[PDB]
């Protein structure tokens, strides 16, 4: 409808796949080469389904900060025959607050879904499903379970992936440029 949605759409059409694990279907953001991200609660194993194709997982790393606190991001390298468009230059370098963000989801249940979530707060610490978690972004929208993995963007930036909510607010894990230095 506007330049926010334009940037979100451009990311969804080229840099997302549908990931299926034993814990459900997730939006999954491809970042560069065969490297994607997913919430750690997806519990990635040795094999994952990518757009309904059986795919070997070459590596998977559940990120934690240097206090040894959960970040709720898993970086996955996929045994896929095709590379993602490199979007690392759209990643923020530092923790920040944002205006006017969009949360975008693409699954079987919610195809081509875009939500203007508005102002995003650097919330920091969250007890997420009982797990102390750092680098959480917060937005005032009543997100559901099916949004997990959803991409959070502003115009020109890919800032986070949706990892949970409390019925009134939604929560995303930060993406930082430093997570994807090769
Ligand atoms: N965003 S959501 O997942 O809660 C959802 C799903 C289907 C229809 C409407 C809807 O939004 C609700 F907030 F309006």
């Amino acid at each position: 409808m506007g330049p926010g949605f334009d940037f979100a759409q451009a990311i969804m059409k080229k840099n997302t796949v549908i990931a299926r694990t034993e814990k459900g279907e997730f939006t999954m953001l491809g970042v560069y080469d065969r490297v994607a991200v997913i919430p750690t609660h997806a519990s990635v194993g040795e094999i994952i389904y990518i757009n309904d194709v059986e795919t070997r997982v070459l590596d998977a790393c559940a990120l934690r900060d240097l206090t040894d606190t959960n970040l709720e991001i898993t970086i996955v390298k996929l045994d896929r025959n095709q590379k993602f468009r490199d979007i690392r230059h759209f990643l923020p370098r530092c923790e920040d607050d944002y205006n006017d963000a969009v949360l975008s989801v693409h699954t079987s249940k919610f195809p081509n879904m875009y939500i203007p979530v508005g102002q995003v707060t650097n919330y920091g610490f969250l007890n997420l499903g009982g797990t102390p978690t750092h680098r959480i972004l917060m937005y005032n929208f009543p997100t559901r379970a099916g949004q997990c993995g959803g991409v959070v963007t502003t115009t020109g930036k890919v800032i986070g992936i949706h990892v949970g909510g409390n019925g009134a607010q939604g929560f995303a894990a930060m993406l930082l440029h430093s997570y994807f230095t090769d």
